[PDB]
C-alpha cells in the first residue's frame, strides 16, 4: 500500500519524489526512488555541522573559536550572521545558526574553517558513505549541475541515523546535533506537518531556485523506537510552491505505514 500510494502521490505532484524512511524497532523500511540521486541542497548543512563536531576532537577548542568576516561574506539569507559582522560568531554559534535558520553564510564560514566542500565529503567517507558528494558552497550547491551536491533518500537515512541515533559522533557531538535539528525552525509545514503533536522532531530542510524540496528528519513516537526518514522532490513545475505540503503527504503516508 505504502509505496503505491507515494506512486500516486507523485503523479499528483508531477514531478519526482524520493523516499526512504526507517523504524529502527521494526527494522521495517519504506521507499520510492530510495537510490535516486537528488540535490542535498541545504540538508547538507547536517553534515557540514557534523564534521565540524568531529574536527573538533582534534582541534582542541574548536567550537569557541571565535570567526571574522567581512560584508562580502553576507548572502540574501542569512538571518543570524548577517547581524554580526563587526562582532563576530564563534564556530559553536555559526553551527546554531547554520541548522536552525539554515543561514548560508554560517555554512560557508564553517566550510572555510574546514579547508573546503570536500572536507565535509571525507568525513562522510568515514561513515561509510561512498555514496553522497560534496562539491559547492551556498547558493551555488542549489544548482544543479551534473551530479555535484548529490545523495540518495536511503543514503541520508543511513547518515542521519549513524548521528543522531548511533556512533558517528561522541556523545556530546551527537547531543549537541540532534538539539541543533530538535530546534529547527524551517520545517514547521514540512515533516513536522504530518507528525502528531508532543512527539519530537529533529530535522532539517532544503530547497533550490527550481522548486526542488526536501526535508531529512528523526522523529521519536511515545513509547516506541525512533523512525528515520528523507523526502526528497523535484517539480516538473519550476515555481511550484508544492514541495512542502507534498513532503508532509508522503510523511503521512510513512507514518501510517509504520502504525503511526
Amino acid at each position: 500500500m505504502a509505496p503505491d500510494e507515494l506512486a500516486s502521490l507523485e503523479k499528483d505532484f508531477g514531478g519526482r519524489i524520493g523516499v526512504y524512511a526507517l523504524d529502527t524497532g521494526s527494522g521495517d523500511t519504506v521507499g520510492h526512488r530510495a537510490d535516486e540521486r537528488f540535490l542535498m541542497c541545504s540538508t547538507v548543512k547536517t553534515f557540514i555541522v557534523s564534521a565540524i563536531l568531529r574536527r573538533r576532537l582534534s582541534e582542541p577548542g574548536l567550537l569557541d573559536q571565535r570567526i571574522q568576516y567581512t560584508q562580502s561574506d553576507v548572502l540574501e539569507w542569512a538571518p543570524i550572521t548577517s547581524q554580526h559582522v563587526s562582532t563576530g560568531m564563534t564556530v559553536s554559534e555559526l553551527c546554531d545558526a547554520t541548522l536552525r535558520y539554515s543561514d548560508n553564510t554560517g555554512a560557508n564560514l564553517l566550510i572555510t574553517q574546514l579547508g573546503g566542500p570536500k572536507e565535509t565529503e571525507k568525513f562522510v567517507r568515514s561513515l561509510g558513505d561512498n555514496v553522497t558528494r560534496m562539491d559547492r558552497t551556498e547558493v551555488q550547491l542549489n544548482i544543479p549541475d551534473g551530479d555535484l551536491d548529490t545523495s540518495t533518500p536511503q543514503q541520508l537515512v543511513a547518515n542521519l541515523r549513524r548521528l543522531v541515533l548511533d556512533e558517528g559522533l561522541d556523545s556530546r557531538g551527537r547531543d549537541l546535533l540532534t538539539d541543533w535539528l530538535k530546534r529547527n525552525t524551517t520545517g514547521d509545514q514540512s515533516i513536522r506537518a504530518a507528525v502528531p503533536a508532543g512527539w519530537t522532531v529533529a530535522d532539517k530542510t532544503g530547497g533550490g531556485f527550481k522548486g526542488e524540496t526536501n526535508d531529512i528528519a528523526v522523529i521519536w513516537p511515545p513509547g516506541r523506537a525512533p523512525i528515520v526518514m528523507a523526502v526528497l522532490t523535484v517539480p516538473e513545475d519550476p515555481t511550484s510552491t508544492k514541495g512542502k505540503p507534498t513532503i508532509a503527504a508522503a510523511t503521512r503516508i510513512v507514518l501510517r505505514a509504520f502504525g503511526a
